[PDB]
């Protein structure tokens, strides 16, 4: 499998020794987490163009996904 949380080797919220959270913070990088930490639920993670629905970050969610 791939257990990457961050994808930078020198980011302090992941760990490269098992390419995941090494400290308690929340998220080792994506577009809705604090430094460390997973940003709050009902969050903006993009901005869609026409219609349907958001990438609302999720409270357990660090990075943004992509519907359209």
């Amino acid at each position: 499998g791939k257990e990457c949380d961050c994808s930078s080797p020198e980011n302090p919220c992941c760990d490269a020794a098992t390419c995941k959270l090494r400290p308690g913070a929340q998220c080792g990088e994506g577009l809705c987490c604090e430094q460390c930490k997973f940003s709050r639920a009902g969050k903006i993670c993009r901005i869609a163009r026409g219609d349907w629905n958001d990438d609302r970050c999720t409270g357990q969610s660090a990075d943004c996904p992509r519907y359209h």
